[PDB]
């Protein structure tokens, strides 16, 4: 149906906007601490601690399959990146600190992304 196509075009345009958002958030991680999944070879207990691991490569795979239906879903995954790190790692670590700085810097990007999502529809 034409209605189905129109909905598909809206999801495509959302995907474009989310890709730009993703790029901007990942620029706020110049150390590439959040770029890839925590390796279970290197941190074998990780899944005892963290029940829903997340990282930027995993988000990018979801995104390119148009797997984010709205901005809330994308933000949920971004928050997992931060929140998982802040639980597993202590306050005195480069990991935790990186997460805090990513959260603080990413909030600015996401604030305007929400306005754009609402504005364009």
């Amino acid at each position: 149906s034409m209605e189905q196509v129109a909905m598909e075009l809206r999801l495509t345009e959302l995907t474009r906007l989310l890709r730009s958002v993703l790029d901007q958030l990942q620029d706020k991680d110049p150390a590439r601490i959040f770029a890839q999944p925590v390796s279970l070879k290197e941190v074998p207990d990780y899944l005892d601690h963290i029940k829903h691991p997340m990282d930027f490569a995993t988000m990018r795979k979801r995104l390119e399959a148009q797997g984010y239906k709205n901005l809330h879903e994308f933000e949920e995954d971004f928050d997992l990146i931060i929140d998982n790190c802040m639980k597993y790692n202590a306050r005195d670590t480069v990991f935790y600190r990186a997460a805090v700085r990513l959260r603080d810097q990413g909030g600015v990007v996401l604030r305007q992304a929400r306005r754009e999502v609402d504005s364009i529809g």
